[PDB]
């Protein structure tokens, strides 16, 4: 019975992708509800600065005003400082802002505020994709490894001073605590401290810059590194080392939270039946 | 002895660190040489536009642009974004991990939201996407039961043949998954036909700059369209995680091929210079 499984299995699978269609229509709703309002008081009161230079320079065609914002909008995608106040201009495609650009492609975060526009840029950019994100991996999985064995050394220490008058797998409990509250600490709070300090986030958007990266969503709406401010370069390497550690933790982190839904799925499953079977007594 | 593992280990992770250092480097100058011209051309070729348009313009002022550009770049922060359809869009590019960036939050309790949207929706979505992966490697697996018949009662046999199987999965893989919708993008989006396979290549891998999105510019769209990019993309990404990972499992083999090419020329260096 080789297809008696197979339709167990995709009894489960379209389950699941119900599960998440409804996922995606309740959390759309809820980002059109915290988002839509703050968009029209913005796209309404930009309309008001629209018109205040529309009709004070009339001998300006007014109809190569919204052709200028195209060609200033289009260029800059390429990170534009057109001013002539300051028309001197650091390079986004420096020494280190491509290796930074590099380190966007094989992480897979993708913040894009850097991408390719060359013909060249972008096939090699495909190229270096596509070997460089098995390659990564194999590096992560080895930062996974030796973040576990470091892990596991301190919890030989703690789940030994922690023996009064004692269970095993009620202490496995004991232990993934100890991991979140630790991990939160060197990996999510205290970099977003120091980012709320050097870049001058606020505490919200330093905590969001951790999740968004960390998770490689990478938005790319804020970035370390991403301004010209005065970066002690003390700092980039270490955000260096944050992303290899810290794409690690939440690789368990999200790992534990999947299994934590396993178990609630399989708990919901049985009280389902349980809700049924008895239908009021 | 445990930890003499545990030093065999890190020097595992060292050597892998290095070279992805040294991959790193290469890289960065790569893209160094192919990028940096063209950001000259367009810098130069974008303060050609500029005082060409207080020439071409006299009715403006030098102080008034400055005060112009700072209102766009302050509008670029925000610009619907946030219709119906669009906020389940952005729901999608959170939990497949592409984020392509075009939609962000920008409320207080939507990057909130968003964070616990993503913890939850992220190890969810695997799921899905694992069970998608199944599902499309049994359809496969029945495809090559097939194929491994017909030229299994002939010519040259087994452990050759995985080779000609493997390809077959990426040449038809290639074609469902990446030159049949390129093409539909090429047309339907008027992307050039290299635009196409980078959007589709940076949308699978979930690398997702945001650079190109399909249905996100402002075009008449077909009701059809988008709905088939959200399958195009819940059986793609199935894809490239075999592929990616296939790849992975070839850097295995070419790094054990190459560890023990150097233990040859060693070996050969070593009992050639030992005759004297
Ligand atoms: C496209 C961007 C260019 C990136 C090319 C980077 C390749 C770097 C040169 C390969 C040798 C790395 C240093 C030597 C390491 C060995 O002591 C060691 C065993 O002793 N090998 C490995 O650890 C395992 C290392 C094996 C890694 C093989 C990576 C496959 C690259 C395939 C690209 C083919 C391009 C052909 C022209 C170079
Ligand atoms: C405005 S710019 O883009 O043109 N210049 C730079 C921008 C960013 C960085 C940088 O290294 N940030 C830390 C970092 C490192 C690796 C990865 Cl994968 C992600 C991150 Cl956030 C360097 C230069
Ligand atoms: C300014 S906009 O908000 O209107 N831009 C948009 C861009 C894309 C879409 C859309 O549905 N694309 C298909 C799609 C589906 C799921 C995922 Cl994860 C990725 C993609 Cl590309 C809608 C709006
Ligand atoms: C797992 C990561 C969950 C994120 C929780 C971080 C809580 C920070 C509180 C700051 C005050
Ligand atoms: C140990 C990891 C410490 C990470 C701190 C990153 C700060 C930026
Ligand atoms: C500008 C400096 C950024 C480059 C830092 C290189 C360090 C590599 C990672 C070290 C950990
Ligand atoms: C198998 C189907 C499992 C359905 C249960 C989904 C659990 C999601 C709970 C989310 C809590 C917020
Ligand atoms: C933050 C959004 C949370 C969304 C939670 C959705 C819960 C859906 C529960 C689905 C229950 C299905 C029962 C099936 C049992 C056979
Ligand atoms: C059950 C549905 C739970 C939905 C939770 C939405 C709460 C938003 C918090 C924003 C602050
Ligand atoms: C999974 C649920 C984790 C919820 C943690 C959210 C912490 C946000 C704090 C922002 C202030
Ligand atoms: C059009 C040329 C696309 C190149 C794809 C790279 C194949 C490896
Ligand atoms: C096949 C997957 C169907 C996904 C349903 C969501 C369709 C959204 C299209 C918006 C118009
Ligand atoms: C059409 C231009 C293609 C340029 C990409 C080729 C890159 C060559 C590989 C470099 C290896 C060091
Ligand atoms: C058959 C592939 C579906 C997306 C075009
Ligand atoms: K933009
Ligand atoms: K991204
Ligand atoms: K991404
Ligand atoms: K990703
Ligand atoms: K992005």
């Amino acid at each position: 019975s080789d297809s008696a499984i197979n339709v167990m299995k995709w009894k489960t699978v379209s389950t699941i992708f119900l599960v998440v269609v409804l996922y995606l229509i309740i959390g759309a709703t809820v980002f059109k509800a915290l988002e839509q309002p703050q968009e029209i008081s913005q796209r309404t009161t930009i309309v008001i600065q629209r018109e205040k230079f529309l009709r004070a320079h009339p001998c300006v065609s007014d109809q190569e005003l919204d052709e200028l914002i195209q060609q200033i909008v289009a260029a800059i995608n390429a990170g534009i400082i057109p001013l002539g106040a300051s028309s001197n201009q650091v390079s986004h495609w420096d020494l280190g802002s491509s290796f930074f650009f590099a380190g966007t492609v094989i992480t897979t975060i993708g913040f894009g505020n850097i991408s390719p526009r060359t013909e060249g840029g972008k096939i090699f950019c495909i190229i270096y994709a596509l070997l460089g994100i098995p390659l990564f991996g194999f590096l992560l999985a080895g930062v996974g490894d030796q973040l576990g064995t470091i892990f596991g050394k301190g919890i030989a220490k703690v789940e030994d001073t922690f023996i009064k008058w004692v269970s095993q797998t009620k202490i496995r409990i004991i232990s993934t605590i100890i991991f979140i509250l630790f991990g939160c600490v060197l990996f999510v709070a205290l970099p977003a401290v120091i980012f709320k300090h050097i870049e001058g986030w606020s505490a919200l958007d330093a905590i969001y810059f951790v999740v968004i990266t960390l998770t490689t969503i990478g938005f790319g709406d804020y970035v370390a590194g991403g301004s010209d401010i005065e970066y002690l370069d003390f700092y980039k390497p270490v955000v260096w080392f944050w992303i290899l550690v810290g794409l690690a933790y939440f690789a368990a982190v999200l790992s534990m939270i999947g299994d934590w839904l396993r178990v609630i799925a399989k708990k919901t499953k049985e009280a389902v039946g349980e809700f049924r079977a008895h239908a009021a007594e």
